[PDB]
């Protein structure tokens, strides 16, 4: 019963196509009137220098806007990362506030950041032809700070994924290798920023969806504490689920860009437009501190075996931090399996997936979601039974199935308390070793297209910090060598289940692809997190600063 959804696809693709044409026509007009502009030099300027030149008058907003608009159009050709051109953004451009900290900066938005007059489909038929009545709060703040949001970027269908394909706009590709995923669900942002088509973007993250795309596409990303920024006006699939919180945050080519973005967002405009966000301004002096850090670290979470490239990235960064004078302390959060199998899965699937499934009624199911929908559709008893059969041979799979069952409000309260007491556990663990920050591996290199949805285990590295609601960011530190990739033939994985087997195959043939580490601080500590990220960036890739 899918013809209605075929109509949605046809209409969505027409709007995407017309958006692209509108963009190109404006780019072609602009270039004719400005034939001598050094567009390469403008595009490769770091955000901090770009901002300064816009503030001084050295570069016109128009010059910067249309150049990035040109570049976004071009990189889209090989990645399919842009779903929509934000129609009024040229008239926004001419009205941008001069004193704004982001005056004249083109910014790209993940499709779920509602923008007036435009759909936030999430790749779902039922959200097509349902344009937002207004800009969401962070989009309002961006504009009040002088920025110019200019495109919506692609997401995997429903966002419940770390790949990036849906049936309306299709499949987004990694800009480093087109057989590879850009990661997700902020994958359009990853591909666009990662190929130079936007200097700053916003994404969201409930199990790693800022961090996967950033890592897979070789850019920086930060997932703040859930309630550091406003979620007001965000489009979603499931509403009212508060056990594992959603976070939104910046993506960019460097760390300084992330810190600029958070500084611009954490202002009175935000705090008055959404009073439910604690009014905590950006603390520059914590961000800029150069005091030695106590850095906890691990090479593996003992759940998802790291690739050789991940492991090399982690050890090398550790050794450089030591040489720079920081104290590196072996540290692994306790009971990760519990945090993932019981707390995180149970938090996301407390209703057995029912609320989530209503979004898919009458719709196609994108191949990049794997068997997720099929598995969620199954009866609560046949899940339970299959869980008991799989437990001897495949304990991970069994635990997954058993913890995605529907349960009562009573049981949800108990789960919510366990999440709270686990949070306090890890905090106490952290304080007993007197850590400032924590260094971890990050999933990478980029997986093959249509494999993330079959490698669910691999979310272990990022999902843990959604469960704990700790700020976490990722920084590119190296690229896959011939040796790293060859050494994947010796990868086994701790479990030997289908998730380990898919991941092994998924990560092969990745020579030249970027690989990241993850940086973590305690709740409300975004500034310390970024300081630390800045340090990693400086030591492993000094040409960024
Ligand atoms: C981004 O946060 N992606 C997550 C992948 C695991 C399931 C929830 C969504
Ligand atoms: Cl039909
Ligand atoms: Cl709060």
């Amino acid at each position: 019963g899918r013809q209605k959804a075929r109509g949605a696809a046809t209409r969505a693709r027409q709007k995407q196509r017309a958006s692209l044409e509108t963009m190109d026509k404006a780019v072609q007009r602009f270039r004719l009137q400005n034939p001598d502009l050094d567009s390469e030099a403008l595009l490769t300027l770091p955000l901090l220098q770009l901002v300064q030149k816009l503030q001084s008058g050295e570069l016109s907003p128009e010059a910067v806007f249309f150049t990035y608009l040109g570049k976004a159009w071009e990189v889209n050709k090989g990645t399919n990362c842009v779903t929509s051109y934000l129609t009024d953004c040229e008239t926004q451009l001419s009205q941008a506030p001069r004193q704004g900290l982001l005056y004249g900066v083109p910014v790209s938005l993940k499709e779920c950041f509602s923008y007036k007059g435009h759909d936030s489909t999430l790749g779902l038929s039922l959200n097509e032809g349902m344009p937002s009545e207004s800009d969401c709060v962070v989009v309002q703040v961006l504009k009040l700070q002088g920025a110019v949001p200019f495109v919506h970027t692609n997401v995997p269908q429903s966002m419940f994924s770390y790949d990036c394909s849906n049936p309306l706009f299709g499949q987004t590709m990694n800009p480093w290798k087109s057989s590879k995923s850009p990661g997700g669900s902020s994958g359009g942002e990853g591909a666009l920023i990662g190929s130079g088509g936007s200097p700053l973007g916003l994404g969201t993250d409930i199990g790693g969806s800022i961090r996967f795309p950033s890592a897979f596409c070789g850019i920086c990303g930060l997932k703040p504490t859930g309630n550091r920024l406003s979620k007001s006006g965000l489009k979603g699939c499931v509403y009212g689920q508060t056990a594992v919180q959603l976070s939104l945050g910046p993506m960019a080519r460097d760390v300084e860009s992330l810190a600029l973005c958070l500084k611009a967002l954490l202002c009175e405009h935000l705090f008055t437009l959404d009073p439910t966000v604690p009014p905590l301004p950006f603390r520059e002096e914590v961000y800029r501190s150069s005091r030695p850090l106590r850095v906890g670290y691990y090479e593996t979470d003992n759940y998802t075996m790291p690739s050789p490239a991940m492991r090399r990235a982690l050890i090398e960064t550790k050794q450089r931090l030591e040489a720079a004078g920081h104290t590196l302390i072996p540290f692994l959060p306790n009971n990760i399996p519990y945090a993932l199998e019981v707390l995180s899965t149970g938090g996301l699937f407390s209703d057995g997936g029912r609320s989530f499934l209503q979004n898919f009624k009458g719709d196609f199911v994108d191949p990049c979601l794997g068997d997720l929908i099929l598995i969620l559709r199954l009866p609560s008893w046949f899940k339970r039974l299959l869980s008991l059969l799989l437990k001897p041979l495949f304990p991970r799979l069994a635990a997954f199935l058993n913890n995605m069952r529907p349960r009562s409000a009573e049981k949800l309260w108990k789960l919510q308390h366990e999440i709270e007491m686990y949070r306090q556990s890890v905090i106490a663990q952290w304080k007993a070793m007197n850590l400032d920050v924590l260094l971890t591996p990050m999933l990478g290199p980029a997986l093959d297209l249509n494999t993330p949805g079959r490698a669910t285990g691999a979310v272990s590295y990022t999902m843990l910090y959604n469960c704990l609601d700790f700020p976490a960011g990722v920084v590119p530190v190296t690229t896959v060598t011939a040796e790293d990739d060859a050494q994947m033939e010796l990868y086994k994985g701790y479990f030997g289940d289908i998730w380990d087997i898919i991941l092994k195959k998924a990560m092969k043939n990745s020579v030249g692809l970027p690989v990241a580490v993850q940086c973590v601080a305690l709740p409300w500590q975004e500034e310390l997190c970024l300081r630390f990220m800045r340090e990693v960036e400086q030591l492993m890739t000094p040409q960024k600063q």
